[PDB]
């Protein structure tokens, strides 16, 4: 549907921690084992990008 089950979820940020940025190639790899479409990693992408700005634009250290 849109949702993401928990299985694509672990993967994607797996992913996610090795680069924030991954290119064409990583991002077929990844639709691949987990039966998404290259527009929809796409999108992920650029959302848990905006998620980790989100999160450093208030980062403080912590107590």
């Amino acid at each position: 549907r849109t949702t993401f089950t928990s299985y694509q979820l672990e993967e994607l940020e797996k992913v996610f921690q090795k680069t924030h940025y991954p290119d064409v190639y990583a991002r077929e790899q990844l639709a691949m084992r987990t039966d998404l479409t290259e527009a929809r990693v796409q999108v992920w992408f650029q959302n848990r990008r905006a998620k980790w700005r989100k999160r450093e634009r208030w980062s403080h250290p912590q107590f």
